[PDB]
């Protein structure tokens, strides 16, 4: 239910191993950690979540766009990239959160779907 | 010495009246309040720090894309926009941050000129 | 070897119905139509061409952005999205033009794989 | 009534000294030659066109984003990107049309304004 998948437009390539760390607001007010993983070869990050654990809440995708870039020779702008938003309030979605980056820009957008 | 500026992809206007936080990060690792204001007309927020204030650090551009969205009808995605940067000083001297922004997608880039 | 990807950023899916034609520059210097099809309801459109026909040359991706947007209520402010590009012309590649669409602006990005 | 503005996602500055080639949908459906420039060292181009000159029609904005890559040593992707919209009187009198480069990628996006 929850994917991220993330683009390269200097290389015109996914961005290999960025890791990417998921957060949720908790009760307090506090960002709890919730998952996180490293794209894949496909820049995509599958298998952070289970609909099970995927509740209702506001999360925080937090791509770690600054040791992405500085692993390639260029020293970025951004110290990453975080998209927050409310999930599953009017029930249970899918969500892919993509992300275009370039070295002081960035692209963000959220696909989402009703099984 | 910091700019913002905001466009809005679904009506092709600036982004008026949003509001734009801008904290510094401190010693203890937490978010503090830096400057503050709403954009104007032409979607830019100007007079938010001075080059005395400035110093080199980490930044937090956060942009309530949520509200203005509300206030046109419209359901976003996003609860706000956030652009995290260091200011550098061997780096050019003038920050402007814009996003261009819709309702489930956002694109923001920095121009940073002297 | 070319297939096209279109999001829709007002409403957080994928563009489906989106007419797209592709052209290739000819000897005379005009485009010649090449390939077109329609994305289907992962805003997808494959099958456009085959590794035998998608020859070296300068390719142009159409993307009918302003029936799309027509057809949902919203007059749009670009004819369309155009997406012009070199292919093939260190070997075969594999292209992927990803357009993501508001009423607007558009962005585009392209992912080149060597198979 | 037209103005253009150009920036470079890779560098975080203005795109300085990019060829911009404007044409007008004509009788016979091509593409005539209406105006062009290279943008400024802050990444603009002014001075296009005039009101009197600027009517309602189908417009064409072409960026040399090609050359501009090669000049910098940066092998890109496009050909050069292309903005085709149509100019209307009823909407607002200013056409502002920007562009934000990076080697295989570009976003633009319209601010219209009164
Ligand atoms: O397989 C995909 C999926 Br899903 C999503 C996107 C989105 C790309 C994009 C972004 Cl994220 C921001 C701005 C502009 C763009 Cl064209 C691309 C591919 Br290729
Ligand atoms: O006056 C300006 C300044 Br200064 C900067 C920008 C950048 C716009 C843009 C962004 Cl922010 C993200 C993605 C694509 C785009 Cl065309 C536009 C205008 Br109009």
């Amino acid at each position: 239910p929850l994917m991220v998948k993330v683009l390269d437009a200097v290389r015109g390539s996914p961005a290999i191993n960025v890791a990417v760390h998921v957060f949720r607001k908790a009760a307090d007010d506090t960002w709890e950690p919730f998952a996180s993983g490293k794209t894949s070869e496909s820049g995509e990050l599958h298998g952070l979540t289970t609909e099970e654990e995927f509740v209702e809440g506001i999360y925080k995708v937090e791509i770690d766009t600054k040791s992405y870039w500085k692993a390639l020779g260029i020293s970025p702008f951004h110290e990453h990239a975080e998209v927050v938003f409310t999930a599953n309030d009017s029930g249970p979605r899918r969500y892919t959160i993509a992300a275009l980056l370039s070295p002081y820009s960035y692209s963000t957008t959220a696909v989402v779907t009703n099984p």
